[PDB]
């Protein structure tokens, strides 16, 4: 609150953001850069660090552009990944299956600014299921709840090899503007609360899988707000929760979390407003 007003009045958002970017950790991404993985990486997207990458349980190629963000004190984990490519939808759902995730959080529309941001990786009609032959998975739309700011879908994922099925919840925030950030964090906070209310972020399940469009953040704002709000509830002194410190901690696991000074300001606003509600 006080820190927000001081930065806002002095026009220091870009300076604070540049300092975070300059202090952000840099770890190798050697596996991501291997020639055989060139078509598994979305152009203009970041690469996962070797130390925190999620490995597919496959003998030939274990690579997927996804990272595990593990927040020790908050007891929260998140898998941050790129929006699936036309050839990586099978890998994406293999990761959801292997990591025992209950929720997938999508913070972009399939088309934004007249360009495709990710493959249509889930079925749009109940009777038209998707089959991922490469990873032997079937995915069916069970139900859809379309709201004004976001849509929730219940999906059924089937391992065709064993016929075992799992219910996956798809939380799709459909109203993040093509340019900049939302004017108010209210709908984004309601979306985060809806994800929380589903059990998708809880330790009884594998990490939630979060993604957006290449190189333009968003995913970081979701995880950063969730972890900050949880720490404010857990700590004896909620005012000791430093969002810049939490962000730098998350940045140890995946690069590029919070891609603009506007997203940093938006993250502060979502945490301040969310703490007032909680
Ligand atoms: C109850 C329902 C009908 C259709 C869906 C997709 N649902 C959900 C199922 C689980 C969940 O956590 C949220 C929702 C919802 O729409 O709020
Ligand atoms: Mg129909």
């Amino acid at each position: 609150e006080k820190e927000f007003e001081q930065i806002d009045k002095s026009g220091s958002w870009a300076a604070i953001y540049q300092d975070i970017r300059h202090e952000a950790s840099d770890f190798p991404c050697r596996v991501a850069k291997l020639p055989k993985n060139k078509n598994r990486n979305r152009y203009r997207d970041v690469s996962p660090f070797d130390h925190s990458r999620i490995k597919l349980h496959q003998e030939d190629n274990d690579y997927i552009n996804a990272s595990l963000i593990k927040m020790e004190e908050a007891q929260r984990s998140y898998i941050l990944t790129q929006g699936p490519l036309p050839n990586t939808c099978g890998h994406f759902w293999e990761m959801v299956w292997e990591q025992k995730s209950r929720g997938v959080v999508m913070l972009n529309r399939v088309m934004e600014k007249g360009s495709l941001k990710c493959a249509q990786y889930w079925p749009q009609k109940e009777e038209k299921e998707m089959i991922f032959e490469d990873t032997n998975l079937k995915l069916t739309l069970i139900s859809e709840d379309i709201k004004s700011y976001y849509t929730v879908r219940q999906l059924e994922l089937e391992n065709l090899t064993t016929q075992e099925t799992r219910e996956i919840l798809h939380f799709h925030y459909t109203t993040w503007p093509d340019f900049g950030v939302p004017e108010s964090p209210a709908s984004f906070l309601n979306f985060l609360f809806k994800v929380r209310e589903s059990g998708s972020l809880s330790p009884e399940h594998g990490p939630v899988v979060v993604h957006c469009s290449a190189g333009i953040g968003r995913s970081g704002t979701f995880c950063l707000a969730d972890t900050c709000l949880l720490l404010m509830d857990k700590r004896k002194d909620p005012s000791s929760v430093d969002i810049k410190k939490v962000l730098l901690e998350m940045r140890k696991f995946r690069m590029g979390l919070i891609q603009t000074a506007d997203q940093l300001r938006f993250s502060y606003l979502a945490v301040i407003e969310g703490a007032k509600f909680i």
